[PDB]
């Protein structure tokens, strides 16, 4: 009945909802618009940190990266406070995952692929994980603003779930690197009202959110049942009918996750 429940969510919230939960050995795949493109918004910062971690020795995380206040062209709660100091790469990975800092992400992009090639190199990193569908094309903030229907800066819940399933559950990062990506997302500050709110509090929830224009509200998560069985949950939504300033409805994501929690019970 999962289709009819998800469709009622789309009726009630006036939204397009995309859900993908990969099949496990015990469970079938839960999928709803799972192969439609949704904007990444800030969800790309999780694989972005993975890409930085993967390409460099843990020594790189202590390289201090300098930037100005004019480099702050986006919501940057943490970077905001060093508009001349500089941060260490590990702290940008931190700010980019936990506070969704936009400046952190732009700097992490530049670290990854240089001044002109950050989004191509990020995209290439996903390609190397077997994701041939996702694309990042702009930096912060333009990547949150592409028109509905535009393929630029989009992923699919299917693609980003499979990517996530390789980063946290798979062997895409060495144990220590994997451990730090898992740490940052589990200490996220932004996801309380989305997938986390839809899952019973003794399931473990690790996530990275994205929010953008056209009512875009995303959460990608790995969750662990009380007995430790891991599931990956990608929930993406937009409310494009309302125009660029349409309000995102976090509660839609929480509800999606509640349905997911009820079939993985």
């Amino acid at each position: 009945d999962l289709a009819d429940r998800f469709a009622e969510l789309e009726r009630r919230y006036d939204a397009r909802l995309g859900v993908y939960v990969p099949a496990t050995g015990t469970t079938a795949a839960i999928e709803y618009r799972a192969d439609e493109r949704f904007a990444f918004c800030s969800t790309f910062k999780a694989p972005l940190v993975a890409a930085v971690l993967h390409q460099n020795p843990l020594t790189h995380l202590d390289k201090l990266i300098t930037y100005t206040s004019d480099d702050i062209r986006s919501i940057s709660p943490v970077a905001q406070q060093h508009v001349q100091t500089g941060m260490t790469i590990g702290q940008l990975c931190d700010a980019a995952i936990r506070y969704s800092d936009g400046t952190a992400a732009n700097l992490l992009l530049a670290d990854l692929g240089g001044p002109g090639g950050g989004t191509a190199a990020f995209t290439g990193y996903l390609r190397s994980l077997g994701d041939t569908v996702s694309r990042l094309d702009a930096e912060e903030p333009e990547l949150n603003r592409d028109p509905p229907g535009d393929e630029r800066d989009t992923t699919t819940p299917h693609a980003i779930a499979l990517v996530l399933q390789q980063l946290v559950l798979g062997n895409a990062l060495p144990p220590d690197k994997r451990a730090l990506l898992t740490d940052w997302m589990a200490r996220n500050t932004t996801g309380a009202k989305r997938i986390r709110a839809g899952f019973p509090a003794d399931w473990k929830v690790i996530d990275k959110t994205g929010t953008g224009d056209y009512g875009r509200a995303n959460d990608i998560a790995v969750v662990w049942s009380p007995t430790g069985v891991p599931y990956v949950v990608a929930v993406m939504s937009d409310r494009a009918g309302g125009g660029y300033d349409a309000e995102p409805r976090e509660a839609l994501l929480a509800e999606a996750a509640t349905c997911v929690a009820g079939v993985l019970a």
